[PDB]
């Protein structure tokens, strides 16, 4: 059998594809000669599948796209501190105003903005770095989430350097207010190179699968950023990337986004997958016209939507028995507070000392409550709570005869888990023992340690 | 034991609750002379958990946080096409400029603003509502998700309506321009008593969870409502209860929340928790000042974070086995679109069709990713993809001797499926049997239908 999500795809595309209003990009020749009769999806998931369509494989210049990469890379390089103290964390369009750097910040409003993505460039690899180690740290990075060695089309980067007047602009302001040091030429030199590395529909559903991940690499499983670093740039391109119409964005679509003049457009959805479309001619806004209609086919059919939660849950507890005297609770899959928190539920609904426990609520007012609290599978299957309510039944008829003294922890179907799991993990068995209870962790592969 | 979660709220009380900065709301007598001295905290969890520490049982009006609820009701009893009508969808300060309603919209930006809020409670029941029957629907939606009937405080009530010119501004404006049809005074009246309710920190958890599960109340299992709505109004959430800072919020804590002039503080995170917060005290623009720090905290120190996601990915996939002819694929979890994909992995990872797959990738392109890619128990480990990788190892090794004939889809383990999981599942299960593969669904408890 064929996988049905490239059908869909596939589909969307000829369907979408009956029509292609607006315009290619205009104010540079390069861009506004190129073929309009091209339009590529691609998706790459979480655990390293890519489906495709249409013009998946056509290499265009990522320009705007490349603001979340050097972003990053700027974020690892310089730490928070330093390029806070450059770029700023609000929405804003990309009409600039003076006002915006007279603030006692003296930055532009956010990284996805020209303004912004100048003062990124500016601070790529040190204080001492030049201009050749800056713009390779950026084709660099690019190309270590991408997966290949990535190319700047030097056609593109000429055709717009002899018309970057505006970007000169924004580039000689901000060194007047300090947010540039080197000179106005040489950080547009390097921003326009950088807005001209050539990408495929496919490599941003790569790169933006390693956003989505966390930082993970999807292909290989090695850690490409730092979670902490990937999580500010999926949130800015939230806040910001669709500029003023961010806020009616977030609510038609959900989808963390950014378009790039070429018609290149990038999506990373945090936990389920990278995003990659291609659709040369722009609406009225500037961004790719069926690029963007795309993700909001995809939002709408099936509800890969920011807002529309998909946790792991009481999943984290694969079951729970009660051999005898000894009880043995296996955890499964990534967990995060999520899981950790429902571990710590099912440790808990074991009646391992003086069950005195606070409701949290008063039966007598919530009636209701009590009554679907009476049936546990039933609740737990409509909230989803997975089989952490196998925990109260074992400390419930099972109890009735015979104290718990001994319990294991199979950690063998565990994926992953983060230090936040592992500090709640490691302090709810801290206090197993404590009530005298005897706790084996069985952990193949040492996974549990900090 | 005791639950380590409440432990950690009350260390954070204690914490936080060292000082105490800012003032009392001003505006509004009965609100400036309550007692400063107050801090409480409540998380509700999705299962139906309720973990808190401090003042989280003392009842305040909910004043702004009021307005997603209402905003819900509305989306309810009108439907999308007639609010969003009324009441747009782009942040803003609640400084307001005549120019917002000039657009060709002739709405206010949006439903966390007074302007928008006044534009919902107008649209409450129906055309032919009296003024009575809009006031105790807003009463009515709060306490349905609070799980309890509420009341106003008609001491504050009064207190506010006697200084309400402000938001008459924003009636007799809104009437100006066909928001309001029914008169300044009527409109302004019902969303005082409505920013009136008086709710703890622990209701605000509650409903909040109400919106975090996608419109299931943790306590029942119950729809209170749809989760097309509540997507909405967490969306809206995100992007404008923070006003001009929820580029800055969305980044620092990522939490979707709103804040009350009276202390207190709504959150909800889609899929992980519902927050209540209380604390008198705002800062210099308008929030609760512990009440936001309290969230930063909870977000820094758990990693709540709406883009740090938590999907249940792979492990969708319980186990795959191949006893012999026959292959068992078990299910569990709350399958959507996320655990769907992965099912379907499973599926076409099984040779029931001559094996002419589409890599997506050229290996001779990506020598590192084949590398990783010959280790799939390593790779799915590394990015999360729970047991999916057993349908590749069964269709392996297994079937150098003998080829599959029959499926078994066991779903018993399974809590709940979208209509999303429901189609893709449904369309996997159609594409096997076209492979003359023998396909059974032990589904006990009939979900799988539509
Ligand atoms: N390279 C362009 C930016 C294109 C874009 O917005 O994607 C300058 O200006
Ligand atoms: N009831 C107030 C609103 C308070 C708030 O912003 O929470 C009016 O104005």
């Amino acid at each position: 059998m064929r996988h049905p999500i490239p059908d869909y795809l596939a589909s969307l595309v000829t369907e979408l594809g009956a029509v292609n209003p607006g315009e290619t990009a205009q104010y540079i020749p390069v861009l506004a000669e190129a073929d309009p009769d091209r339009f590529g999806i691609a998706l790459a998931t979480p655990t390293g599948r890519l489906h495709c369509a249409g013009d998946a494989d056509v290499e265009f210049t990522i320009q705007s796209a490349s603001k979340p990469f050097t972003y990053a890379a700027a974020l690892v390089d310089r730490g928070f501190a330093a390029v806070d103290r450059q770029v700023g964390l609000n929405p804003s369009g990309e009409a600039f105003n003076e006002l915006s750097l007279e603030a006692e910040s003296h930055r532009p409003d956010n990284a996805m903005i020209n303004a912004g993505a100048l003062a990124v460039h500016q601070l790529l690899v040190g204080p001492e770095a030049s201009r050749k180690e800056r713009l390779d740290r950026a084709v660099e990075i690019m190309s270590l989430l991408a997966g290949r060695r990535l190319s700047v089309d030097w056609e593109t980067y000429e055709s717009e350097m002899a018309v970057s007047d505006r970007n000169l602009s924004l580039a000689h302001m901000l060194r007047s207010y300090g947010v540039l040091q080197d000179s106005a030429e040489e950080i547009v030199a390097g921003y326009v190179a950088q807005c001209a590395v050539l990408v495929t529909v496919k490599d941003l559903a790569v790169m933006g699968a390693c956003l989505a991940t966390g930082g993970i690499h999807p292909m290989t499983g090695e850690r490409m950023l730092p979670s902490i670093v990937a999580r500010r740039v999926v949130s800015v391109m939230t806040s910001s990337g669709m500029y003023d119409a961010a806020g009616q964005w977030l609510a038609d679509v959900g989808i963390p986004a950014k378009s790039g003049v070429a018609g290149g457009v990038l999506g990373a959805l945090p936990g389920r997958v990278g995003i990659g479309v291609f659709s040369p001619r722009l609406d009225e806004v500037g961004n790719s016209a069926r690029g963007v209609l795309a993700c909001r086919r995809l939002s709408e059919d099936f509800r890969l939507h920011l807002m529309d939660g998909d946790s792991l849950g009481g999943t984290a507890v694969r079951f729970v028995e009660r051999e005898g005297d000894r009880v043995f609770l296996h955890l499964q899959g990534v967990i995060r507070f999520g899981g950790a928190e429902a571990v710590l539920d099912a440790l808990t609904d074991l009646r391992t000392g003086a069950e005195k426990p606070g409701t949290g609520w008063d039966a007598a007012v919530y009636p209701r409550w009590q009554e679907a609290a009476a049936d546990r599978a039933a609740l737990s299957a409509a909230t989803g709570g997975g089989a952490v309510h196998e925990a109260a039944a074992a400390a419930a008829r099972d109890e009735n005869d015979g104290p718990i003294r001994t319990v294991v922890l199979n950690l063998a179907r565990v994926d992953r888990i983060d230090d936040v799991g592992r500090r709640l993990i490691a302090e709810g068995v801290r206090r197993l023992q404590a009530d005298g209870v005897r706790v084996e962790v069985e952990d193949p592969e040492r996974i549990l340690p900090l």
